[PDB]
């Protein structure tokens, strides 16, 4: 990670500046005072990991599969005659958190801090789907959006989506 | 917001040090230390949004129209026969709230907290026009800075710029 | 300014934390933060006047005139014979602060915080010569550097650089 | 040093930050201040080079010295007979304080600070060799990263890599 000397110099005196707030910490800041000041290549590195990135486009496309379920489950709450269709079907089960981490985290984020789409049904493992889900999903999300309304949709069309 | 980890990481170190000096907002920065460090990219996006941009120029012809209007209502005062001049055409109105706020703002800030053109009546609604009023100012400043002179203006001046 | 937003961001978070420590001045910490968050170009660019620039060659150059008094006066006060030359001649003078402020202030800088030629005759005014005197070293110092050693000056050297 | 004007701006507030947190160190802030705000150029370079650098690859290549004498040394505590095979010959000795400062000051920040190779013999300068070694360990690797195993290596293949 690099990291312009002004920069570092910056960090530098943030560190100096934690261990005044916080000396109970201080060996921990000290430390990284060193290796930004040493400008310790390997130690700088392994602190750029600690950053990660979760892409706009795709922040919005977890989103997006969340308003997905929501416009399902209410279609087919109000569905006069539920075709057999069963309600865990058209309910958000979430991310596997194996291979789907990040979307797993931005969910949950989504849901606890953010506040929004709190009245899902969690399940027993806080969205974690335990199977991936992510390609499902984009299917859903291509039948959905061809529908030429998204809310308030037919049976037929609740089934086509689920089925992608 | 196209920070580089360097920033990522000087930003974070903030919220931790804003925190220690202010735990009664600590939920407020732990999500935004969260947004920085996980790289939520629409997030970070929204924060991007919060900053705003005033051009030197434009800041500057702001300052300039009241400086105008101030020229004009020293003028007409100084008017051995005020033809029939209403001191209301010769007095700053100042922005329409609705489409020019921005603007708006910036005469608030002037006056407000810089401490310039106290003296200017605010009127009803600290300096809200109610009106589009940029179109014309431009105008009368046109007019304004073509005559031979800026200040003590002759009758027939005022009227050429207040009616420009 | 040319400040990216990250930047504003960064900034803009000082301002709070400077409020914060130091709530008596919280209405200049608002005034700056407001500034930088809302982008007004006019006051950003002040803001950028606040900070001056005194080139490495040129502090060097103003450290190195220094050293020539130094050489100078212990050369003189070493001779044998100072050929009627006046003291007042081998003592660094300063700066115009009317005309070479910046060089003045690097000097005063150098002595009371530095700590560096705190022996020197400051005068009665602090190294305030009240002449311009840049030009005039400029030319010493040509004839210093080519002298062949430049310490313990004969009095014919010392004629000759004080005399360039 | 390049800063930026906002870069500036940012360390000026960060000396004041640090004034407010740390009085006792006013006159250290207040002239770094003076420093930044000014742009004594001199003063500025002097702060560059309180940075240093030790590349990432540099970083690893001492540990993985510090992995060979780990691998070298249990593999001869494991040998049945020591064709001895002095154990001062598989014993990390450090490197040179006056030449190789750089690296030395690297392995102790991982003995020290990071607890690794905590079991290692320090011998009676905390790992100053008081010869350069840094040649030797290169051949050294050469020749244990050619061996088929790098562990439980055989005295002929640990007499090979210790006369590299
Ligand atoms: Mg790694
Ligand atoms: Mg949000
Ligand atoms: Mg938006
Ligand atoms: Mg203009
Ligand atoms: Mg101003
Ligand atoms: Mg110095
Ligand atoms: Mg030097
Ligand atoms: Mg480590």
């Amino acid at each position: 990670m690099e990291m312009t000397n002004a920069q570092r110099l910056i960090l530098s005196n943030q560190y100096k500046m934690m261990t005044m707030l916080d000396p109970a910490n201080a060996e921990r800041y000290r430390r990284l005072q060193t290796i930004i000041e040493r400008g310790y290549g390997l130690q700088m590195r392994e602190l750029d990991r600690e950053f990660g990135e979760l892409k706009e486009e795709t922040c919005r496309t977890i989103i997006d599969i969340m308003e997905m379920y929501h416009a399902l489950h209410v279609s087919w709450s109000n569905l006069q005659d539920q075709q057999s269709i069963d309600e865990r079907r058209v309910t958000f089960l979430g991310f596997d958190a194996a291979t789907e981490a990040r979307y797993l985290g931005y969910v949950r984020f989504m849901v606890n801090v953010e506040g929004r789409y709190t009245h899902f049904d969690a399940g027993t493992h806080g969205f974690n789907a335990q199977t991936p889900m992510w390609e499902k999903y984009q299917r859903m999300l291509n039948v959905w959006h061809a529908c030429p309304r998204q809310y308030h949709l037919s049976a037929n069309e609740i089934n086509q989506i689920i089925n992608a």
